[PDB]
């Protein structure tokens, strides 16, 4: 069994039901057991800021589903939450599930990087992660103590 940390996010069509919903679907998820559940966090919008502010939140899933198997699953939840591919890049959405780690596994498929390639970078990651992990340490021996401690993030405000 390997422990898989994913990143959620909403920011349309009522964010608090579309996580919770999210949530009861990666429960659903076979051969994998929800351990934590962080708390939900209201984000200012990365990338295009033209959209309505984020629920962020993270999630330990423990899995023996393969890493690809797992993204299939979190696909599927995506697309029966109604997410769609638009044009704009970085737009808003009905959920996004992002596999920011699985163990310390380190993959480049087609379908699949992980770590998630901008995760160090993202506050709205960072600390939901640190909530429900903090002793963490990355495939690379980067502990995420020392990344939150060193770099300058904007603390969370609670959803
Ligand atoms: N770690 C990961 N978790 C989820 N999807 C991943 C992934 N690594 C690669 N992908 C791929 O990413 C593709 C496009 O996903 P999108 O959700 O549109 C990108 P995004 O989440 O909006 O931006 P971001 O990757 O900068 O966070 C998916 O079809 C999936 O195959
Ligand atoms: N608060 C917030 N902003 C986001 N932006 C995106 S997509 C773009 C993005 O994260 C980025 C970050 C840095 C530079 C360019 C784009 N997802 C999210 C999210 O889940 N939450
Ligand atoms: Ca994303
Ligand atoms: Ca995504
Ligand atoms: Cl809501
Ligand atoms: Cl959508
Ligand atoms: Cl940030
Ligand atoms: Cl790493």
């Amino acid at each position: 069994m390997t422990v898989a940390y994913i990143a959620i996010g909403s920011n349309l069509a009522s964010p608090l039901e579309q996580v919770n919903a999210a949530l009861k679907a990666l429960g659903d998820i076979p051969e994998s057991h929800i351990l934590t559940v962080s708390s939900f966090y209201r984000t200012p919008p990365l990338g295009p800021q033209d959209q309505p502010d984020y629920l962020n939140a993270a999630v330990a899933l423990e899995t023996s589903l393969a890493p690809e198997e797992l993204l299939n699953h979190t696909q599927r939840i995506e697309l029966q939450q109604g997410r769609v591919r638009k044009a704009e890049r970085w737009g808003p959405r009905t959920l996004d599930l992002d596999i920011m780690l699985f163990g310390n596994e380190v993959i480049n498929t087609e379908r699949l990087t992980v770590p998630h390639y901008d995760m160090k970078n993202r506050g709205f990651m960072l600390w939901p992660l640190f909530e429900i992990a903090p002793e963490l340490v990355f495939p690379d021996g980067e502990m995420l103590r020392q990344i939150l401690h060193t770099r300058a993030f904007d603390k969370l405000n609670k959803w």
